C-alpha cells in the first residue's frame, strides 16, 4: 500500500483484498482509502 501526509491508498487487488498490508504492486487499478470513516447518517 501507499500513504501520503494522511491519506491511504492500495490497489484495487489488496484494498478490496487485504495483502494491502503491505500492498507492492503495479499493474493494476489504484484506489484511496483512510483509517476508517463511516457515513454521517447510515
Ligand atoms: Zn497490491
Amino acid at each position: 500500500m501507499v500513504v501520503i501526509n494522511g491519506v491511504k491508498y492500495a490497489c484495487d487487488s489488496c484494498i478490496k483484498s487485504h495483502k494491502a498490508a503491505q500492498c507492492e504492486h503495479n499493474d493494476r487499478p489504484l484506489k484511496i482509502l483512510k483509517p476508517r470513516g463511516r457515513p454521517p447518517t447510515t
